[PDB]
DNA sequence: CCGACATCGCATCAGC
DNA sequence: GCTGATGCGC
DNA sequence: GTCGG
């Protein structure tokens, strides 16, 4: 919030290039800049001062100068006036409506909340659930509620089988006082990178949480990734808690540290760290860190015993979860 | 310059 | 049905 | 849009 005007402006630009332009790389660029400016511990006085930060190049620096002089950015004033953009940006806020569907619905003449509720038959299952909880999914989750939600998940998980390990990652593991959703990383000794000795390891846990009415809706579901909806139980006479997004990732137990690294994030932190891994000649995913022969093709999984081992391989100081909120 | 830009699971559709 | 391209998740 | 060779 110290350069909060500049980082917002850049976040708006990022969303424009993503939802309207469909320029994924311009989107990531704006977001990197906004991230490296958010952590910058001084109040930016000029575009040139900002340009010294990596990821802030010439075009962004002039946009900062313009914002500092006037309080605004004309390119954004224009983008806001355009009706196709405004519609597209709005539709992309429904979970499951991306840039393509959004542009597609606009061509169909579907461009308001009202248009979507009246053409529910024109949405896929995810989009239908994303529309139903539209308001709820715009709210943040207070850490106190994350804590309540954590008890239930962990204790319900323990009820299905004491050998599961469930770990709330995401922004919650980085200490955030609020979160957009709850991310849960799941391990069980039966599912390793070697073998799967038990099927439906994820289904059972989803099933338990549906049973106790914690999980209310399913966005998508496969053998290792669940994306759905949950809700904390309310007390008597008390207004209900908003419905919350929940993601659940089942990961081979021997690959826990790579998995907990990835799912802890932030997304921009993983991108910076994975790009540094590439520059150091490594490739990191949620399963393994592997070397790169000049071939291009990744070699074999390196041995990992902690999050820090991954950091060491690319020659970075270890950074605590709270210090990864980029 | 100009090629790269992080990485992948699940849903959906088209081609066969 | 199987395969492969594409969208979408943020 | 930025960055590295
Ligand atoms: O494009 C992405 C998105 C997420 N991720 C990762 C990191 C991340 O923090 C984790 C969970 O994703 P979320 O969408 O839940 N973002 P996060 O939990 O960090 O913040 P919040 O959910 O409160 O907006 O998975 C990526 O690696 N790439
Ligand atoms: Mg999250
Ligand atoms: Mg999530
Ligand atoms: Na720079
Ligand atoms: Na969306």
């Amino acid at each position: 919030t110290l350069n909060g005007g500049i980082t917002d402006m850049l976040t708006e630009l990022a969303n424009f290039e993503k939802n309207v332009s469909q320029a994924i790389h311009k989107y990531n660029a704006y977001r990197k800049a906004a991230s490296v400016i958010a952590k910058y511990p001084h109040k930016i006085k000029s575009g040139a001062e900002a340009k010294k930060l990596p990821g802030v190049g010439t075009k962004i620096a002039e946009k900062i100068d313009e914002f500092l002089a006037t309080g605004k950015l004309r390119k954004l004033e224009k983008i806001r006036q355009d009706d196709t953009s405004s519609s597209i940006n709005f539709l992309t806020r429904v979970s499951g409506i991306g840039p393509s569907a959004a542009r597609k619905f606009v061509d169909e003449g579907i461009k308001t909340l009202e248009d979507l509720r009246k053409n529910e038959d024109k949405l896929n299952h995810h989009q239908r659930i994303g529309l139903k909880y539209f308001g709820d999914f715009e709210k943040r989750i207070p850490r106190e509620e994350m804590l309540q939600m954590q008890d239930i998940v962990l204790n319900e998980v323990k009820k299905v089988d004491s050998e599961y390990i469930a770990t709330v990652c995401g922004s919650f593991r980085r200490g955030a006082e609020s979160s957009g959703d709850m991310d849960v990383l799941l391990t069980h000794p039966s599912f390793t990178s070697e073998s799967t000795k038990q099927p439906k390891l994820l289904h059972q846990v989803v099933e338990q949480l549906q049973k106790v009415h914690f999980i209310t809706d399913t966005l998508s579901k496969g053998e290792t990734k669940f994306m759905g909806v949950c809700q904390l139980p309310s007390k008597n006479d008390e207004k209900e808690y908003p419905h919350r997004r929940i993601d659940i990732r089942l990961i081979p137990k021997d690959q826990y540290y790579c998995g907990v690294l990835y799912f802890t994030g932030s997304d921009i932190f993983n991108k910076n760290m994975r790009a540094h891994a590439l520059e150091k000649g490594f490739t990191i995913n949620e399963y393994t860190i592997r070397p790169l022969g000049v071939t291009g093709v990744a070699g074999e999984p390196l041995p990992v015993d902690s999050e820090k081992d991954i950091f060491d391989y690319i020659q970075w100081k270890y950074r605590e979860p709270k210090d990864r909120s980029e």
